[PDB]
């Protein structure tokens, strides 16, 4: 329903990916171009293009993204050392794929949140 | 775990200017803003790190994000865009041990991860 991105094909197993977790609400898969030793994308199974499009009924799935992140971080061996979760929205955020998603990043000291400040 | 200063802010035990508060989440401006919009969105319950979340927290965690969308719209940054960031433990650079999202926006934010080396 509505404009699907390549992430729709990934969740619905219509194109190859490395899925590390999937339930009725979320799917998590390794990033094709990892920016840290662990770089995993966590996405809701429904098509919400940007964070601007979220609604109350999505809250359980949005929360599931974060509990799944914690589960995966532990599996990956990065939970104790630490990690960052990032959601990018629109131009200023640098969003490239218009299906909301969280990046789980870890495996080394990740430095400042933003370049310079 | 012990409560941080965020708990005193949430329960209005010290002066503050709260941007948003409901049953589950509280939002306010960062003391040291890193972007023209820099707002923290925090669950009302103390959860020290993201490692400590569980199923019972999912509603509140989801609420963080729907509240972020509301605040981004109010701030005039929703169209241009913004980032939401949660930092956990050392490698993430967490300083305050009560989980929270940073809503950052109001200008192009640059690389998602600036420092990929030292
Ligand atoms: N696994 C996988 N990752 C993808 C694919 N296409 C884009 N990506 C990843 O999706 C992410 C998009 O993040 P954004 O810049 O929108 O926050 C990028 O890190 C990019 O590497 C794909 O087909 N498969
Ligand atoms: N408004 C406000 N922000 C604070 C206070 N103490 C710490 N902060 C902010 O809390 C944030 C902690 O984020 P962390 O480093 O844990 O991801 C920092 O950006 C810091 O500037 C405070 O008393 N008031």
């Amino acid at each position: 329903m509505a404009e699907e991105t390549i992430f729709s094909k990934i969740i619905r197993r219509e194109i190859p990916s490395d899925i590390v977790y999937q339930d009725d609400l979320v799917t998590a898969f390794r990033d094709i171009s990892p920016q840290a030793p662990t770089h995993i994308l966590i996405i809701p199974n429904i098509l919400i293009p940007t964070v601007n499009d979220v609604s109350a009924e999505h809250e359980q799935a949005l929360g599931r993204m974060i509990t799944v992140a914690a589960k995966i971080a532990e599996q990956e061996g990065i939970a104790e050392d630490g990690y960052r979760l990032i959601m990018n929205t629109n131009r200023h955020g640098g969003q490239e794929v218009y299906h909301i998603h969280m990046h789980l990043l870890g495996g080394r000291p990740l430095g400042p949140m933003l370049a310079h400040k």
